[PDB]
């Protein structure tokens, strides 16, 4: 069975229970079918792992559990060990075992093993090495949980360039392929931590190593890396002949959950398809418009609103067409500050592309969907200030910002080394 | 009879309940006094400041205006019509007042009209005969009410057409504004550096009576990547006898406001802003968990006050500008040793966010998280730089070899169009 679905796999804030039950309500309304629960900053799941979950955390993670049985999505918990686990020592297996048995009381059925993060001393005596130590802990826990349908496991070296020193020779993978069990599978995030392309003959490579088809763990729309990114693009890059050759597909997406609609819904229009990205961001964008209603008044965003927001905040490696147009207009208009005409001319129809960045940022405050708009606030008012100084700026023509995070950044010379 | 506290003022997602209860629990620990409830994007608070509070909607609003009285917190109910607004329309002026009323029959004695945002031509000689009309009419309207509140449109010194003294519009204010209503003011700018006492004076004697201040020194809703944990500071302890109050409009993140809110309190007493910083860090630390003292230090002046770094912030730019401006030497010895030192220190910024991380406050470190992972990555990145410049009399290769991450190039499209303004 093809898993294909959602990771909430990020690092900060993690989402709300309320937020899960609607992403499972959205992932049965889409035909996908996955879950994956791993939030790097949910204290339990990673930092804590070895704390078993309060009467009220047990609670909550059996009301969520059930809402994922409800709306047919498959629930699998991760736990990610490796900042600290002593794997030659039998309590810490026995912890693990202990706090996935208690998650298994709750209704869950299927789970996965992490090892995102970078040996001690003690383990260096017992395993051969540090991919002997993680399979034989993943097996016996697999084992030990009686085999469950899905179980899956996410290596060290998860992509291209995470392996040493390669795909196809790692030491790490070729030992992992070898003595993991068939029954578990294998997480790639591709030839990249945010893969651009996830090439079918990367694929075949991985999977020669691993000795099995892989699940994606797809970064393409994460933007916890960067505080003033976010990814409404279409899903994209990866060709739909990838699909016979994977064990499935989950995506982790933006952290505010809310800029997640197109993210999730061209996955799912391109696990059914084949694909085109721009026909497939044109239906996400028409179903997302009518979420953004007004509000009932006893005593208005628009569909290029949203095509024009999604331009400017597109994928990790492209701007949409609206984006790249108003930067390269703004490009000619400082470059070139008769030929007196055409400037001016292009600078009044540049100003009218800054305005219609201003009404977009108007008409989405008065939404009455404030979730959204809250969601993507901080983004959306950005934008919109920087535009409207670019304007006062073509017009001038005519006539401390980022903290010190931003002052260091402007000292280094790699600043704006792939802008346009 | 000084109001001190907090405005709830700024743009985006507004602050939940339980925030705002814990708030009242915090300003009564510290001897502050009003809440003033005006988040901008609370759409029935501005865009449709006409529309009544829904049934589940208003429950919330007396739960939480009770809260208030059992913590004895003041609270001020504000509304800005001034968008969209007719006012010399009856039906208009009734339907800001049956606004009120409701929040009036939710226990609410104060208000706040806010004005920092036709027909009216005919009735009206100028906006402020408007707003100053339909003013003192809410206001008399209401039994004139112990405290309310008036934001002018001319809100700070540089907002002031052409200036303070010779405002037209400040001055039909201070004329035509009943003395029962007070005036918020924001000081020489919107968020202003010093308020200077003399600028207070000289604002007094316009509106003919002494401001609440609206302080924005902390707020950090105009840009992304800014957050503010430095001291109240720039207003002398002599503003005290010439205010009416001081109110904060802090960080949209609730949790960042412990420092804004303890050091605005210390200077409560009618003072040193690094002394008053040593006592909410000491004091804050507590509620964590694993962080030190020194991590919130380093954390403090990495995001201190909008024209100032702290001085470990500053020593580490310095110090950075010097070793890139002299990296041409690779006598020289001065200059490995001060990037083995620089080196030290970025380990410092990676050492606090690791504690932070694995601190026991999930509150505190998911308000913050954003903003300390990305000074974390840049200084990682800022150290990887230093290493690579001294690694060159025996290296050629560049600093980025090959494809990178997308988190090697920073800020997306705005970015891009940032570094195109000079």
């Amino acid at each position: 069975h093809f898993l294909c679905g959602v990771v909430e796999g990020f690092y900060g804030r993690p989402w709300v229970m309320e937020q899960r039950k609607e992403l499972f309500r959205r992932l049965q309304k889409w035909e996908l079918n996955t879950y994956l629960y791993a939030p790097k900053d949910d204290y339990k799941h990673r930092m804590f792992w070895r704390e078993m979950y309060s009467v009220e955390e047990a609670e909550q993670l059996m009301t969520l559990i059930s809402a994922a049985r409800e709306y047919e999505i498959e629930f699998i918990y991760a736990i990610s060990p490796g900042l600290d686990i002593t794997f030659s020592n039998p309590k810490e297996v026995s912890t693990l075992k202990r706090k996935l048995d208690q998650v298994s009381q709750f209704g869950c059925r299927s789970f996965a093993l992490l090892f995102d993060d970078i040996m001690c001393a003690a383990d260096k005596e017992v395993f051969s090495s540090f991919a002997h130590a993680q399979v034989s802990i993943t097996n016996e826990i697999y084992q030990y949980l009686g085999e469950p349908e899905t179980f899956l496991f996410c290596p060290t070296e998860y992509c291209g360039t995470f392996c040493y020193p390669n795909v196809s020779q790692s030491p790490y993978l070729r030992t992992v392929g070898e003595k993991l069990l068939p029954g578990i599978e294998v997480l790639w995030t591709g030839p990249k931590v945010v893969s651009k392309e996830i090439p079918v003959e990367s694929i075949e490579e991985v999977s020669k190593i691993i000795k099995r088809a892989p699940v994606i763990w797809d970064n393409i729309h994460a933007n916890d890396y960067d505080q003033k990114r976010l990814f409404l693009g279409p899903y994209k890059g990866r060709s739909t002949e990838l699909i016979p050759r994977l064990k499935g597909v989950l995506t982790n997406p933006n952290c505010e959950f809310e800029a997640n609609y197109v993210a999730i819904h061209t996955l799912a229009t391109w696990y059914k398809s084949l694909y085109s990205p721009q026909m497939a961001l044109k239906l996400a964008l028409t179903e997302w418009l009518q979420e953004f209603g007004v509000p009932h008044q006893y005593s208005s965003v628009t569909l290029e609103d949203l095509q024009l927001l999604a331009d400017l905040f597109y994928l990790p490696y492209e701007h949409g067409p609206k984006g790249a147009q108003m930067l390269r207009e703004f490009q000619w208009l400082r470059a070139n500050s008769e030929k007196i005409e055409e400037w001016r001319s292009r600078a009044a129809k540049f100003e009218e592309m800054c305005g219609l960045v201003m009404g977009m940022f108007t008409r989405l405050s008065n939404c009455a969907n404030r979730t959204i708009l809250y969601d993507m606030y901080s983004y959306v008012w950005d934008i919109k200030s920087i535009m409207s100084m670019v304007k006062s700026f073509v017009q001038w023509l005519g006539c401390f910002r980022g903290g010190l995070a931003g002052e260091f950044q402007r000292l280094l010379p790699i600043d704006g080394a792939n802008d346009l």
